[PDB]
């Protein structure tokens, strides 16, 4: 009964979370993950003041309407080499990360660690954030509010 969460770095207050390391979350429980993070889903328009400090990722997550990637620098194996917030359009499948936005983060680029999930309610799971350079922090809570997410 346990979760790990990986965050990045937040960009004008936007950041990424991995499930588990996969795609493995749906845009209701992305919705329900924001929240415990006093956060979010992103418009497309903090997703592009986000790009332009400098957050990319190579990951598909789901902001509000859309499923995403941000890119800054070009590459062949990340959203087919475009630039720019690109936007998923033919896909079967329901099940990405999300990106959260934090309106009380910094204006730019917060590359310090993530230490809490501050709106996590009381729940059995053992929930851990990960953060890219290792760093762990670890709560007993639950943060799904939807039966068919759990
Ligand atoms: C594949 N992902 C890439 C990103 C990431 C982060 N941001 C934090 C912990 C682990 C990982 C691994």
């Amino acid at each position: 009964n346990q979760i790990d969460l990986n965050v990045t770095c937040r960009y004008a207050g936007v950041f990424h979370v991995e499930k588990n390391g996969r795609y493995s979350i749906s845009r209701t429980e992305a919705a329900d993950l924001c929240q415990a993070f006093n956060s979010t889903l992103p418009t497309m328009d903090q997703m592009k003041l986000a790009l332009s400090k400098g957050f990319e990722t190579c990951r598909y997550g789901f902001i509000e309407g859309n499923v995403v990637i941000p890119r800054i620098h070009p590459n062949a194996i990340c959203a087919a080499n475009h630039t720019g917030v690109y936007i998923l359009v033919t896909s079967n499948t329901s099940h990405y990360d999300t990106y959260c936005f934090n309106a009380s983060a910094p204006p730019e680029e917060d590359c310090t660690s993530v230490t809490d999930l501050p709106n996590s309610f009381d729940g059995p799971v053992t929930i851990t954030i990960v953060n890219r350079d290792g760093t762990r922090y670890s709560k007993k809570g639950e943060y799904r509010t939807h039966q068919e997410d759990i």
